């Protein structure tokens, strides 16, 4: 019952395989779907490249290795408060200044594929996740809370994971009301499968990106671009999603991970 | 059972009892960045950090940056790839390696007052043995991290390195200590220097034991790791997980230890 303990039982749960690490993170190269916003409205981060230095050859005879153009917000990444004008003003809302204590907490997978599949502008409510509450479980202060979509399942193919048509992308996600309800339990931040923590269509939301605006306006982390959450269960994971210590860093790819039983 | 321990372990991250501990470096312009003769290879490239936008024209409502980086920049892991011992290994890259093996405790052998009395400071399989006489046998699939307290030095890329004419000189393993551990069955080998072996490696036999043997072994390798003066020489837990690179060599990443309260 002592930390040490749960240290060393967990280190021998992760040997005999009782603990089992799941990746939750897409591949990170050319391949990778990146954002596209509307050049008249903003400059877009740029298209993942993988150069080569060397592999055991003229350039570096008994090394391979590479070197990357890479974005912060890149893949499956983090979003750190710095990220939004709202969480502009934590000294502490940076990848290089955030508590990363904060980082590995307890998740919350709320299961909406089925309601995804059926409609990509899909919305989690407030009674909604109430309603899962109702079901698994309250959701906690410090818990990560994330949107299992299975929209991992199109990330093979930038233009289906983006999924835009003449109105502009459309992909699930929150509305205002979940997310100032989440915030109400002191969740530490939130976390989608898709390209950010917005709903597709969340551009003409009130206020427009609630879930950016909401979350780094209280100090809280997104996540995007997450993959294998139908490997976890509703309730009793932990979430591993730290980011790189990036200098003054609004962000950072990141290898999310998380411990599931089994 | 295993869904019980990862109960507890939650709660217990969550209120702190149990503490994560960053073990990264600020990654940025400043960090140091291996140094190679360019007659022999070429270069990894020094970090870059370009603004995107930070809640202007180019982006009014958010700030992000990109980054030129480097595989093998600051706080890094080596993946199996890396070196031409390991190039065989289908699992051997940063995206086809086993997460599973990742997450693991640590053994943390202080080297710092031996180091600072000589940067050339070797450690050997005896000394190894007499720090496990003294604390414990080191285990299969563990990590065992060289503590030197090098991260000291981060703040000055010159000392870092520390070369004179003779080339780099920085504390690492011989080649039979690398050899002892892999007996052990251990995951991986960190340093806090800029690699995993001593400056002047280059003369050993194999040069560059620790890159060599490890990634022969199909093991791992973490560099610049800082903050191991806060972790305990055993019952930590060490997460050391790469970027999932398409056949990435090795990643910066966000090293993280659990270490327990009471
Ligand atoms: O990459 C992100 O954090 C993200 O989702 C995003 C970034 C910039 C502007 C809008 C959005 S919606
Ligand atoms: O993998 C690394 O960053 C590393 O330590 C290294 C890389 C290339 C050549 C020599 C070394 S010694
Ligand atoms: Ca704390
Ligand atoms: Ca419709
Ligand atoms: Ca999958
Ligand atoms: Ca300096
Ligand atoms: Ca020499
Ligand atoms: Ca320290
Ligand atoms: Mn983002
Ligand atoms: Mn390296």
């Amino acid at each position: 019952m002592s930390a040490q303990s749960a240290l060393s039982g967990l280190g021998a749960k992760l040997l005999s395989g009782e603990v089992e690490v799941v990746d939750c993170t897409g591949v990170l190269g050319p391949n990778t779907p990146i954002l596209q916003l509307p050049p008249d409205f903003a400059k877009n981060t740029p298209k993942v490249e993988i150069h080569k230095i060397s592999e055991y050859d003229s350039d570096g005879p008994f090394f391979a290795w590479n070197w990357m153009v890479l974005g912060e917000h890149s893949g499956t990444h983090f979003d750190a408060p710095h990220h939004w004008i709202t969480g502009k003003d934590y000294s502490d809302g940076f990848t290089d200044t955030l508590d990363v204590q904060r980082l590995i907490a307890p998740v919350n997978v709320i299961d909406c594929s089925k309601e995804s599949a059926a409609d990509p502008d899909f919305l989690l409510t407030a009674d909604l996740i109430k309603a899962w509450e109702a079901e698994h479980g309250e959701i906690g202060a410090g818990e990560w809370v994330v949107m299992r979509t299975d929209w991992d399942k199109r990330a093979g193919d930038e233009a289906a994971f983006l999924n835009a048509d003449e109105t502009g992308p459309h992909s699930p996600g929150p509305t205002p009301d979940a997310i100032e309800y989440l915030l109400s339990k002191k969740i530490v931040g939130w976390g989608s499968q898709c390209i950010g923590t917005d709903a597709g269509q969340a551009g003409g939301m009130e206020p427009p990106f609630p879930a950016h605006n909401l979350l780094h306006r209280d100090n809280c982390f997104g996540l995007a671009s997450l993959a294998n959450l139908d490997k976890l269960p509703a309730k009793g994971a932990i979430l591993i999603a730290a980011p790189l210590k990036i200098e003054r860093g609004t962000g950072s790819p990141i290898r999310a991970l998380a411990l599931v039983p089994k």
